[PDB]
């Protein structure tokens, strides 16, 4: 088995109506409090709008959410009201239904963000740090509040570059944190999907959150985005293991007793360590430095419990200059 | 418009001989070498009957043709002449006639199938791993080729589960594929008739193969036999959409230019898309794997020209059990 080394315990710590979500009861609005005035974006599971409420005219985000369980819509909505407030955090304003159709829709305040292929492109060393530093303490604070992100990525990481503002958003497959239960492993994005995932460990814990910070760390610091770009499901652990290893990766399965299925033992083939310095070259060297190197390092690596955690991540002496 | 990922010049690069079987010539005998010791079964151009060729003792199976239009003859003799050979397709042993009746009919291989009604409920994890990568043996040969099935099903897919044979038969909807034409959309069975059919979207390919393979493999690993099981090809499309998603159907429609039959509009209604794995209960799980879904999530795709060609699906983990043993 195997247990969070950071906030295990601070769920069964609160009263159970903090966790039990399939308990909570939404009241559901009327949505037509609601002027949808242009698609912002969209995901797997809603169509995103820039909306104005028509009572006190505050621009929002409106997030109509496609056909799903209602354990799902309960489950990220009392995982919203228990972030409420936390730093970097996104605000869950209401939630609304559309008095004709009835469908379910959730309100957010609204961020006025950079899509990240043409901010990427533009950010410094320091603008990276401080971003990713921002990111730090939205993780940190969900962890601290027994809660998974599970799909941190860069499509739900908004910045508004011109005022220096970080919201995490996309709750939708975050996921209470209880010592030994076993979750499933078909979250998160393909490319920033923990190694725990893809060789099928169910105990995992907040570090899968620290796995991805760390996959985007990488693309934004050598600027091959995304960094580990699997054809599929299992190239995507081929990808990881031609980094970081073959043997260190049969380490991780022996110390917690996990069969790879057959399959993987062709397409895996045999690869060494690779130093991080490898992948420097003329296009990024502006944005690497032995500090990122080392962070990098400590947060890529399979073990998910000796990745650093949020708190020791923010702690790293690459921060020091956004401390 | 649309082509194929794979295969598509490859009969323009043949003799016109090989794909105009508006020209082919049989070579019709005489049927009377055929004993006939059992009726099988019977299509709507066929009366199928189990027999020996008293010329040498071999089983056969006579598949006497049905009274057509001599181009639709012309079209299966060619095709199964050309595939000849072939890695799981039934052997064309002859083409026989009477004498005065003038009568046409196929000789095949014969296979001692078991009916995959009875099949199918005592099938491993395993067996359908075997049965697929056979079956699919058969298919990217076909598309190589330069084939397409048109009527995959499992009563399409002969299966000696003794002697662990598996062969694709009835050929008789099959056709050559030419990039860019535009074919019958009345072809398959219902139960098994990709999207692409059920919109009228007549410039489709090989991958209609893949679609019908898909759900084969759906009701073998999930035991919803069919899986998607529509009342009419109205419903089909609506059994498919609750799986696969409506707003998706409405991206697959929008890319290709397809506008709905305006029926359509009333009984669609709106549906996410499902997880594979909402599809997995205790009656099914000893069948179900990661791999398993993994697979089927790639070949029923509402895009045609998004799922995996034969040759891909081959190289998919979940065979990996079955390309090992057969080293
Ligand atoms: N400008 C702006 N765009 C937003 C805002 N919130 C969301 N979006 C856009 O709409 C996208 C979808 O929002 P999201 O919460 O991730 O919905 P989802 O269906 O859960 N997406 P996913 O597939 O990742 O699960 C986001 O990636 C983003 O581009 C916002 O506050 N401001
Ligand atoms: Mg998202
Ligand atoms: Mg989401
Ligand atoms: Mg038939």
């Amino acid at each position: 088995g195997s247990r969070a080394r950071v906030y295990a315990e601070v769920n069964s710590l609160r009263s159970r109506e903090y966790w039990d979500y399939e308990a909570h009861v939404p009241s559901w609005g009327n949505q037509d409090d609601y002027q949808l005035v242009r698609k912002l974006g969209r995901g797997k599971y809603s169509e995103v709008f820039e909306a104005i409420n028509i009572t006190n005219n505050e621009r929002v985000v409106v997030k109509i959410l496609k056909p799903v369980k209602k354990k799902k819509i309960k489950r990220e909505v009392k995982i919203l009201e228990n972030l409420r407030g936390g730093t970097n955090i996104i605000k869950l304003i209401d939630t609304v239904k559309d008095p004709v159709s009835k469908t379910p829709a959730l309100v957010f305040e609204y961020i006025n963000n950079t899509d990240f292929k043409q901010l990427y492109q533009i950010l410094t060393d320091f603008d990276i740090r401080f971003y990713m530093y921002e990111l730090l303490k939205a993780l940190d604070y969900c962890h601290s509040k027994g809660i998974m992100h599970r799909d941190v990525k860069p499509h739900n990481v908004m910045i508004d570059h011109q005022q220096k503002k970080l919201r995490l958003i996309d709750w939708g497959l975050a996921e209470f944190y209880h010592p030994a239960q076993e979750y499933n492993v078909r979250v998160a994005s393909r490319y920033f999907k923990g190694p725990e995932l893809l060789v099928d460990y169910q105990m995992y814990d907040y570090s899968l959150d620290m796995w991805s910070l760390g996959c985007m760390l990488a693309s934004m610091i050598f600027r091959r985005e995304p960094f580990f770009h699997g054809q599929d499901n299992y190239d995507q652990l081929v990808r990881i293991a031609k980094v970081l290893g073959t043997e260190e990766l049969y380490g991780y399965l022996k110390k917690y007793h996990i069969d790879l299925d057959p399959h993987f033992n062709d397409i895996l083939g045999q690869h060494s360590r690779k130093r991080w310095e490898n992948f420097i070259h003329s296009e990024n060297r502006h944005l690497v430095s032995p500090e990122a190197l080392d962070l990098l390092d400590k947060l890529l690596r399979y073990d998910h419990q000796q990745r650093l955690t949020a708190k020791e991540a923010m702690e790293h002496p690459y921060f020091y200059p956004v401390v």
